[PDB]
């Protein structure tokens, strides 16, 4: 990479100052912004708020829906002492693509919508003085960058975003803004792994800094005594009783990387902790793992997907209701302050990089079940996808390498696999996966229905695989649900029938539910049948001895593109979008439990 | 006050951190937390967010309906360049009561929990290094500090909230957490005032420093130009062709307050002001000299999961929505918010009446009810009332200090449905007026919200008022359904008894609704359907337009939100024109196409 992904702290050496707040906002629908010199202001700007999504404040459909460039501005005092520092504006995220100004500078541009952003204003800052950042943002979808999508040209010049995801585009600076401050010389990036060594464990690292001068890495416990320290940007931290960060039951030590001549010390709070699939298990420190959980989403009423401490509480204290140990980052990075709660709470995760709509449909999820093939991979533009397909790994993994709730990378979710096109696709994806991860821990993703086991091209690359599947909703169902359990159990016989000796998890599986609809007997909206639904697809994964987790869809219910099939947004959530449960969800309490 | 109500700010002579994230939080139900020396550090604690409300992120009911004692925990690391400059921790609010301590030492302690705490940390403060805060927060309700309630204590020793209001007793650190640092000699605080003259204006002020070197005063347009300037820590400022502060049309100058030593300077402290008058002459309200009629809403801070948890996110929407009904005024009920949301209303030019926490000042633990109904409770005899008084004129001198520079704030509220038929009230009253009076440089309106028990033949409070607040739900409470036609004969009885008084004083509802469960519909209505809420508030709007003295309509409320659990309350109150999700009502409509044309 060209910058650190590692996330800010503060101490002697290092500072940082929040940016977050309201900000000045315009939408750029005429695309004349850098034409007219809006790099250096915005002329007849708004207030927006700062992490948010700007979709669900206004009122006007032309608002909320809109597509295309849009632009944000604050202003903030920088404190003298920060001088012959090095300087740097750190994005959350910045949804979907920008262009980061200071001072009327050009500083960088980013594309991807789920990961940090940062722009070295060193020498364009002003210590001691108010200064100016400007950003340039677009939403659009595209072929070529990550998720997936189309956009559409109305005949009054006005664009709108045709997703080939079922979740809405929402955009903006959805994550915290900070300016920081570090030394000329400083920690860029490190990386743990892991071994168990009886009662001890060897933490291997490796450190990378902007400079030559010596590094010393310290390891404390839990109560900041030290435990290993060594010398060197690689090396091995040998830790006497190594007290293990274990499922729901999670023990933090701190790494401590310091650059002498002290001119850096950065600090992180790390689990040890080692993952293993061995024939079709899933191995968690050595002893088999069964992953129990949901895939979520980060949305809620209001904020869109805007990071919020109050959200990752609720949903944490609803998790552990449930007796769940897992959750999936469908279908994106989330914000850095999920991992942080997850490594503290003792949950596993599974982190997905924003590979979804790798298949041609304004629809995709019911397209997923009927097999129409849309040639995707096979398009004039799919070296531009792999490209930021591969971009985006980087920085995903980069970014979350060192969580120790991290047990696994996700690097798609149904795409068209059918054909040898696509595998030579994926062969590069996790060719390229396995060479940014220090752990090389397992790597999957996300099957559909579509891809068949007589047809499919990119299970072999996959460490276990992950299916999602919907008999009972979109593949018979409701009257048929019988002939959907025949059908369900008919393809698993054909997967077990391969003796691939891997795991298997599903990693979706789900009915759209009304809070309130009830009906006996029951049918497929109504809350009873959500149970019923789930009790037949514990049936068939009890039956087969290589699946290895359940991960439920979804939840929450969360927003969507609207449509036919979208009674505002998706309801195959457990938990409503106001985070109370439906019927089923003592459901899954009571089999977790 | 020994501490600084201004807002925090960052330039050269100010630094400012943010203590926002996830605190560290144990209960203390044996409450003995002092004594097992959980001032150095809470011993168990669990993950709590800041800001926010704690009571909605558990699942069980225990923790939600906790009531007692409960500890918050952070750590921080203060920049060494903070040494030798004024360190203070500044929590937006701590509910209700609370003792701050800092590295293991006492700092200070506060009651009332809707307005800043200030801990001057400046002597145990260690630059360079990671420090400690740990807070002792208590949330319990009685009768002599605000809002007023009870304390239950069931079989079990639990304790349990018995509010004499409606609202869900919400609480822990529910606004945003900051570490700042003030130069030695500082700017604690200043005021403005305003007089009209044709085309000009003046902008009289005066300021307030902790130490005795000159100060400059100057005033910049929204261009960021100096528009005037004069020396000195009470002055005027004389503004040619004055843009005024309007309703809904806002402008706002930055005024800045520099201390200097004359070859520097030690301090400076920015804000945007408006240009407005506000005044009552007769039966009228009167902005910059034009009568206004008051459209819009009760409030309240309340959200999902969040409680009263401060986000910008809540004020964005909501002033759209409000934007979107043309309304042009609302109530912060039942308590001062977050700052921020005043900041807000003054780049959006809404009016904003101020409102102390003076709300339950009636014994009832089902006070909804038990009102219209005539029942006297001696709240105002009790021995406790010159306690509840001193916190009632302590909280009033917060709140007006705090607000008082705000140009949207035009008037103070302070109380809301209290017992007024005796001269125990209103000798109360009479202390409480007066000493708001004193507090606010710009003298502006004072009233409060009265309930229909307040009959114009036994109420001896009003004449305390520059306005008359009236709280009434003919159609709902009184003759609902299919009475709603003696409800309003009722109405007019009352009214026509106010006006034959002569009082000649506006008045104001700032109170009337009905519960409307989205989505029950109804040929014909009935109560709690989306129908029957648009035929009631027309019928309260024939009432009012009846009657020329009546300069104001604030319905009750903005959103459904939460309260007590009980009989009534089908997850909390229901009288919201939006939904708890902020999205519109059939009622909300009628509104809209009623404040776009009702003016004067
Ligand atoms: O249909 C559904 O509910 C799901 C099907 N597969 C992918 C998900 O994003 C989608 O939401
Ligand atoms: O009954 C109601 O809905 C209202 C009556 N007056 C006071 C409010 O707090 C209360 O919520």
């Amino acid at each position: 990479l060209e910058y650190s992904e590692l996330y800010p702290i503060q101490n002697e050496y290092r500072m940082m100052q929040s940016l977050d707040g309201m900000w000045k906002f315009q939408f750029d629908p005429e695309e004349i912004g850098k034409k007219s010199g809006w790099e250096n202001g915005l002329p007849a700007p708004v207030s927006m708020p700062v992490p948010s999504s700007f979709a669900d404040f206004f009122t006007d459909h032309k608002e909320r829906d809109y597509c295309g460039d849009f632009w944000y501005e604050t202003e903030f005092y920088l404190p003298a002492e920060w001088r012959n520092k090095k300087i740097w504006l750190r994005f959350g995220s910045i949804t979907h693509r920008g262009t980061v100004y200071c001072n009327g500078m050009e500083i960088t541009s980013h594309e991807g919508g789920f990961l940090p952003v940062l722009a070295d204003i060193s020498t364009v800052a002003k210590p001691g003085q108010v200064n100016q950042v400007v950003v340039k943002i677009n939403n659009e979808l595209n072929e070529t960058s990550l998720p997936c999508g189309a956009t559409k040209i109305l005949n009054n010049g006005r664009k709108l975003a045709k997703p080939y995801f079922d979740f809405f585009n929402y955009s903006g600076l959805q994550r915290s803004v900070w300016v920081i401050a570090l030394p000329e010389e400083s920690v860029k990036d490190y990386s743990v792994d892991y071994e168990l060594c009886g009662t001890d464990a060897l933490v291997k690292y490796e450190v990378v800094t902007t400079g030559e001068h010596p590094v010393i890495v310290r390891l404390l416990d839990a109560e900041g005594e030290l435990v290993a320290e060594t010398e060197g940007k690689e090396g091995i931290l040998q830790v006497a009783n190594a007290r293990l960060w274990e499922v729901r039951n999670a023990y933090l030590y701190q790494i401590v990387i310091l650059i002498t001549d002290v001119l850096d010390e950065y600090r992180e709070k790390i689990g040890i902790r080692t993952v293993r699939i061995e024939g079709t298990k899933i191995l968690l420190n050595d002893r088999p793992v069964y992953l129990k959980g949901f895939g979520k989403h980060e949305d809620f009423p209001i904020l869109g997907r805007g990071f919020h401490w109050g959200i990752v509480k609720r949903d944490f204290e609803c998790l552990k209701w449930t007796n769940a140990n897992c959750f999936r980052t469908s279908h994106y990075p989330y914000a850095e302050e999920w991992y942080q709660f997850a490594d503290e709470e003792g949950f596993l995760i599974i982190d997905e990089v924003p590979a979804v709509g790798m298949m041609r449909s304004t629809r995709n999820f019911v397209a997923a079940g009927s097999g129409n093939y849309t040639y995707f991979f096979e398009a004039l533009t799919v070296p531009e996808l792999l490209k930021s397909h591969i971009a985006d790994t980087e920085e995903m993994i980069t970014r979350d390498k060192n969580h120790p709730s991290v047990i696994a990378w996700s690097l798609f979710n149904e795409p068209e696999t059918i054909t040898d096109y696509a595998y030579e696709y994926f062969k590069e994806v996790f060719a390229a996966a396995e060479t940014y991860d220090f752990q090389s821990r397992p790597m999957t993703g996300a099957f559909e229905k579509n891809s068949k086991p007589e047809l499919c091209k990119c299970y072999p690359l996959c460490d276990f695989i992950c299916l999602n599947r919907y008999y009972g909703w979109y593949i018979s169902g409701g009257p048929e649900i019988e002939e959907a359990e025949e059908l369900f159990r008919d393809e698993m016989d054909r997967w077990k029938a391969k003796e691939l000796n891997v795991p298997f998890v599903f990693t979706e599986f789900g009915t759209d539910t009304m809070a309130g609809l009830h009906k006996l007997p029951s049918i497929m909206w109504s809350e009873e049948y959500q149970k019923e639904y789930l009790e037949m697809n514990f049936r068939v994964f009890d039956s087969y001895e290589f699946v290895q987790g359940e991960l439920a869809w979804n939840f929450a219910d969360f927003q969507t593109t609207e449509g036919i099939m979208r009674v505002d947004g998706n309801h195959k959530g457990v938990f409503t979008r106001d985070r109370q449960p439906k019927a089923a969800a003592v459901v899954f309490k009571d089999r977790w439990e």
